[PDB]
């Protein structure tokens, strides 16, 4: 699958991993995925945020399981995923996620509540703590704004108990 | 039911309506709903945002339907709603929302995908364009950040077609 | 001879939700009575509250109302309470629907409230309301004929 | 202005199956027209055959009938074909039920034929038939008003 | 449809009506329907029984409804029916039977409990007071032996109450 | 459980085993089970039939499984059973029946098609080749008349292939 | 020691809906207490409003009520909200039903509210209410014993 | 006045399965009677056999037992037979459950045997048994008043 | 070599129900045969009667028809009878659908009759009928080759 | 004019899984084209990977393929992704099945991918593939006629 | 070290129901122990009675049995009681199936008793029994190692 | 004598997901063979890819593997394709589960893959793998005895 990433300088620093599910490579709303990624980057460079993104799209469920598994070599501290149609079917990823080790957030462009009966459950989303759907590309940024706060708060907490 | 609101000065200006469902008046995480509201207000005064909020909680499905119906006296231009347990059952509010006239966003503290079978469907969120669940109080701000962008883009659009 | 019309949730919103208001439906009804020359006091009550329909039906049980026409709206599909209430009304209740609830989503198909009513008119738009007057008038006429047929022998 | 009434299976059996016959229901209808002074030719057709209802509706598609009132009876719950047929009728079809099919066994609850018709009258006993005439008259009146409203501008 | 009948002399006399559903006309076990009928007649002429049968097969659900409706012109006093595949689907005959006026018995060559999930319910058999299935042609005679006893007992009963 | 039997002389001879389900011991229509048994006996002594019955009622599902297993010590050559409510639940007896080795017929006084949803399936009857239900006590005799014919025809058949 | 009794929709209609009123049920309870010599202030509240049950339970959370006996009635089967409420009451809630809701239609079988309450009495007619007092008295007694057993060591 | 208490499968295991035995439950009952000054012979029977419950209920039908309290345990959810048995007992049967079967797995939610019983106590732990005595006493008392009210006129 | 084509309910209504008649479909087939130079007598039969499909299939069992192409229409989803009939035809039956019945409402998804046929063509509009001829020709050809392959050794 | 043939999981196993290989199926197609004198480049791709079907479909979206024939095999029943893919292919997709998936286990009945494709051929054994060529040829021919019919006026 | 083997209904019938008896299965087990040189007293108990399995498991709770291997047979699918029992066994219970219950009718797919056991062997024919011994030996060995690892520190 | 072990998705993650790795499981197996003195070449393959399990099984069909042990993991519940593949393996496949998939969520209860396999070991943790070797060894031994029993007469 496909993979973009930007760099980051070196003076906290939060590495985040975005995983885009099958067919998401194809948007082209009238907006494209690369565009959804600059929107994300634009919203960080902009928010004033020491966040590094890694972007990842694939059509292969195994490639999505692999990628999560990699992350567990503690690099990035959280995952933003839109499993595509795998949301509805794939227990195997739901499992990947539950032994992800870190925050995961599911994001869906459409409102899957409001579509075909079959799209209504996501197993994957049941396993991410949080789920965003319905918002169009705008949803990713919500997942980003959220991710930031989660991690932040965790850092402030790991520094909480680890003194006494 | 109960209702808070802050004021706003008079020099665009977006009035937004927050509706909290039944039992939400009870939180006291270890955070309370008034607290969830200042967090919201804090995130506006802070984001630098001409947004006026109105906060509203009730245990009464009718009172939720009433309030939406009132909004349709074009004041506020969108709604953020956590219908609580009424999400799962109440077609009547789903209906209220589908003839709401404006952007509606559903917010849930818990991740309802991940709870009892009965909590899995929300008819109301199938009628809001977008849904947020899973995020704790943080979710509300996501709905706020989103609401802003929606309206914004709408204003920019109503000014789009209305020239030619 | 006085009849109660009970309109459910969202029904008041007609004209934002064809382009016709609930007020206009009510006056249509008048026009049908005021015209059909039928001795009928109508009263309109609309609410978005399940409890307020229940209350109102419970309040009917005192003389002056001989029948209730009701569009429980969305509560039709879900409100076992309103159906329970309709059954103790002990007097004609007729359920009306603007649309054909057979013909929309799954969750609208069944009506609890409808089963409790003697009979259901649906998918006629407002005409169904006049249809309901039409029937109420008949049943009340017939009932009235019968309790004099017997309480005479 | 000529209207078709289609009665489904078993319906002819009324008086062995209250104590009233299908014939009487028909003449009631007459009495309602013959009385309501409405220019309406009615025709009655009863059958226990799914195919015969389908045939009859397909035959309506030729002028002289402007609308159909129909009680598919038991076929209501099961006949996708009749429903399909009612949908090409391209002219008002109104479904009538003597009983409230909401209020009997599970298998009667849905009506396929009902969904295809614009609207459904149920649980009124025979009155529902007059109810149906009442509606048909109105829609045909309105339709007629409209095709002259436009085909004038 | 098709229709066989034998005659009977004139010196109680029980007229019985057998109705064979769709496709039953086709057997040819390695036994045919006419054969199933002689077996029946053979078992009456044989049992020593003042019974007159009328045999009736059709493919048309309407024709089965018609025939029952006819019977209600009190000729025969009971019906033996194998609705075939219409068992499982046809409410309309179930209804015909429920306002049949007299004893009805459903017979099935096969054991419908023991076949495709769809064959498991018969609505028609739910409305007959009794149901035989599983016995092959032998089934019909069971229905005949039973029909005899039912009617008999009824005659003995109508003569029971109608004296006092 | 309980068990009746009559004797039989010694000059073909068919031994048959009747098994009555739980609660059947309680009838007392207005007829009792012993009565249902003499009706049976009466219909054999009467039909002119070299049949020996053994009657058996119990409340214990094990005791029914036991008794079938016993039969397999080839005594009687067929079983008539009314598993009572165990019809609907007990796979374990359905299995006993399927490795019964001989004709089994299920009899039910009521018409189980026409009762509570739960009584609609009988797993046992799915395993008997044939099922009678709806007939009141008269049902048993139908099972008897049938049993006779089945066995008969089998004897006639075992003498069929066993010559060439 | 003060206990709240919450009666649900339609429950007030007893005497039109055997031949006994809600008032009579309540005075029965009194008679059981007034007689049982038990230190128990009772309060009765009946409503046809889902919200008002919720509000009332939430209002209990302030001292003087130590327990709630509650017949959610129709809301029993459908009201996640009231069950959610009962769960934060943090103090005994006992559900009562006049009838045996196992023993009616499908839709009454489950109770959401019952699952949230510790225990459910059903099918006893009014006796079940005294039954409920019986139990509340016991749990409160035991709880009270225990918080003194511990807050002593 | 003699009452039969029937304990179902595994119920004898209490103390390995809070920390209380079935013996203790039974003596509690005694204490409640022995104390309530109520003329009540109790008998206890516990079994892991569906058949033995059936047999025991059928055996009750002979004089000296006027009522049955019964915790069918696991058989509650599956035993049509025991429910059929309970229904010919012709004499009060009350189901008790230690836990609130609404509040566990799907498969425990319905009780066949409970529907057959007049009423069900659940989720009270052992208290429910005394609760059951409480009720049986009342019903028997009332029944007995009534057969003398009538067999006098 | 003679083939039966069986069109089901409503299928005759094409041109009121794109803009193409059943007649045109049939002549298309001809054109495909008349052109494909294939020795094929075709016969067309359309009906709105479940029975008449059954009768027609049963009648095929006599020589001259070697195969059946059939669009049961609506009866596809419900007719166990027709499926049973197709299964004793003992000779190729091919089901055709204009539309892709996977792609409409739930109730059209399964076809009983289709499972009975050896193979189903669907969603091709009229082209599927020529598609069907295409197949029949092949199967008949192959079968014919084989009964000569064997009845030779 | 170039067409892509997509064979799904296990389909390569034909010859161990009648006694015919996937290679033979493909050369048959050739023979049908090579014979039908039709201007058609075919390409065969078989995979046991859901993703590789997806990738392959997405890769089609670049010129030279005008259509896809596809036997998703097992993924037919479960792969929402492939069905989603087929839907953006924006160019004819035809699903083929060797067997009649109506006629096996429950889980094979529905096909997600089939609903996505315009039309589905099933139960024909390998013939269905030639049947598929037959159809693709026709649609492409017709489409091509049409874009010249219009882009001329 | 003594182990209980519990065989359920019908299991004794092997050899009328491959051609192997229950006795032979048991002696096989012996042969595996007698051979594997494992210190293991086995006991065999077969029954057709749900209550007898329950009784036997309840009887295990006394010393000398350290583990149970069990084929509940048909009760697997239905007996909530036996599962309940297996849960208080407080000692290893292993479920065995001759066949693969996944691979037969719907009703056999789930096992209640299997969920209550730590682990299930199925579809191995008799070999599964030896498989079970193999496991029991291991867990007992491990448990035993552990209670000496700790009760030492 | 060489055997394939196929580990499914996530299985490699043991030690982040008791505290044991997949490597350790494999070496345990060695220890069991290396110890059991059995002539067995084992190979381990783990993948998170449905297609790779299917490929690997399809690759087995060439000599040197006589059997496959497999934990399809999450694909167990959903992969019709893998089950389809396991069925053409034409050689013993045994499914192993660390946990008791009966005893977790609904969605894990059924195994497609398991029904295709001859037999399934589950809920034993790693021991189940040695269990599997134990069985494979036996079947292969027996099969081998048999093809020499016959191909001798
Ligand atoms: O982002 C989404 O909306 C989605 O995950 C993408 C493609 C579809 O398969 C999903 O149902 C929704
Ligand atoms: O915000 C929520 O999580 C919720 O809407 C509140 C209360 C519960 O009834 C809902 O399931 C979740
Ligand atoms: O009037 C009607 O058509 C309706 O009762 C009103 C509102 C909706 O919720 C119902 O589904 C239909
Ligand atoms: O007229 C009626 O009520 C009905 O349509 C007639 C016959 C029955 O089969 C329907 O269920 C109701
Ligand atoms: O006699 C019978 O077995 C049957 O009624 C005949 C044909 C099939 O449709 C039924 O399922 C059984
Ligand atoms: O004979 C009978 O009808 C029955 O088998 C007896 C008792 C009930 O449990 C069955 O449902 C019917
Ligand atoms: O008290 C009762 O029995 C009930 O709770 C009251 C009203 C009905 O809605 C319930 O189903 C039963
Ligand atoms: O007493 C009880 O709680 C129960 O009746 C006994 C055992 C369990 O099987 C039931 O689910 C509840
Ligand atoms: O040809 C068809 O597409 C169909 O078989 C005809 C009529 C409809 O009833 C079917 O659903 C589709
Ligand atoms: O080609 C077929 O018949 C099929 O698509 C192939 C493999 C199986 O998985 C499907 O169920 C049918
Ligand atoms: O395979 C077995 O051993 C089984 O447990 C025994 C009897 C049957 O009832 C089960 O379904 C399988
Ligand atoms: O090994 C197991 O226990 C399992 O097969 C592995 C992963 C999970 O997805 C299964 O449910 C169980």
């Amino acid at each position: 699958g496909s993979s973009h990433h930007h760099h980051h300088h070196s003076s906290s620093h939060m590495k985040i991993l975005v995983i885009q599910g099958p067919n998401l490579n194809m948007l082209g709303g009238m907006v494209t995925l690369d565009q959804i990624h600059e929107i994300m980057q634009t919203f960080v460079k902009q928010g004033n945020l020491d966040v590094e993104l890694e972007f990842f799209q694939t059509n292969f469920e195994g490639e999505i399981i692999d990628k999560i598994q990699e992350s567990v070599g503690s690099d990035y501290e959280g995952i933003i995923i839109n499993p595509g149609a795998f949301s509805h079917t794939s227990i195997a990823i739901a499992d990947a996620i539950m032994l992800a080790g870190k925050p995961v957030i599911e994001v869906h462009l459409t409102n899957i509540q409001a579509r075909e009966e079959f799209r209504k459950n996501s197993y994957t989303g049941a396993a991410c703590g949080g789920v965003i759907m319905g918002f169009g590309p705008l949803g990713y940024n919500m997942a980003l704004m959220a991710m930031v706060n989660i991690l932040a708060e965790m850092k402030a907490f790991q520094e909480a108990q680890k003194n006494n």
